[PDB]
């Protein structure tokens, strides 16, 4: 199921990006990426971290949401950060959000 | 009358895919017609008239764009692609690397 990932960073319109993927467990798999990049970036330490934090990573976007194709319909579902962030948490058990965001997206 | 997400990738850069939401089709699809008029105002020295076929050159340098267009009927997106894209903006008129980047840009953002 071909996957957009929709993402901005900052109010800015113009940090509005965008990668598509071959599944939404891959683009929920980028989002777990550009999570754990950032907090990584953020210690100087090895860093664990809560529940809380995966989501609040989210939550710091300024927009994100997912287009996904439904072979079905041949059209895309429109998901949004309330159900991303539910994936994002089933699967895991300021400008320096634009770099980490990057570091997976466009690489 | 149906919420419209345009999709742009100016270059071959990964990093250079942005995109823009209307409420429209016809905002999109104008949207690009602002880009490409952005785009021929820069060159050096034009005539002051166009054909359809430089916005389908111009549409030709973006590395990809599509739209994805809400259904109302399904609540769904129907994905279209830049021959569509080239002939709905071809009947509304009826009716440098860099430079593409800056004239997307432009407009796609405010």
């Amino acid at each position: 199921s071909h996957t957009v990932l929709l993402i901005q960073t900052s109010p800015r319109l113009d940090s509005r990006t965008w990668g598509d993927y071959e599944s939404v467990t891959d683009a929920l798999d980028a989002l777990c990426k550009m999570f754990e990049d950032f907090l990584s970036k953020k210690s100087a330490a090895p860093v664990t971290y809560d529940v809380s934090q995966v989501y609040e990573f989210l939550d710091k976007l300024s927009d994100v949401s997912m287009m996904i194709f439904n072979r079905e319909t041949g059209q895309y579902i429109g998901r949004t950060r309330a159900w991303i962030k539910q994936q994002v948490y089933e699967m895991m058990r300021s400008e320096d959000i634009k770099d980490s965001v990057f570091k997976v997206l466009h690489a």
